[PDB]
């Protein structure tokens, strides 16, 4: 029998020095590390596309 | 002795369709036509430009 050794699973920062594992619950529960102020979307596309 | 004809000053549209002949006061009471979320301000210069 071989040993399958184990790595263990590395945390990402996020928003206040905080670290979690999943990005879909570190932005819920802390939100991302630099703040822009927002997003000025541009959209290239038909009216039904802008629709 | 001649004739002066005077214009009438035109005026300068602002946030929430008010006009105001001065950009400055119509600016401070209604402000500008579209809103941009921020500035993400980018500075290049030395350290004593940048404080």
């Amino acid at each position: 029998m071989k040993e399958l050794i184990y790595i263990e699973e590395p945390s990402i920062l996020f928003a206040h020095g905080q670290k979690c594992t999943d990005p879909r619950d570190g932005l819920a529960l802390f939100g991302p590390l630099n703040q822009i102020y927002g997003i000025k979307s541009g959209v290239v596309g038909t009216q039904k596309g802008l629709q």
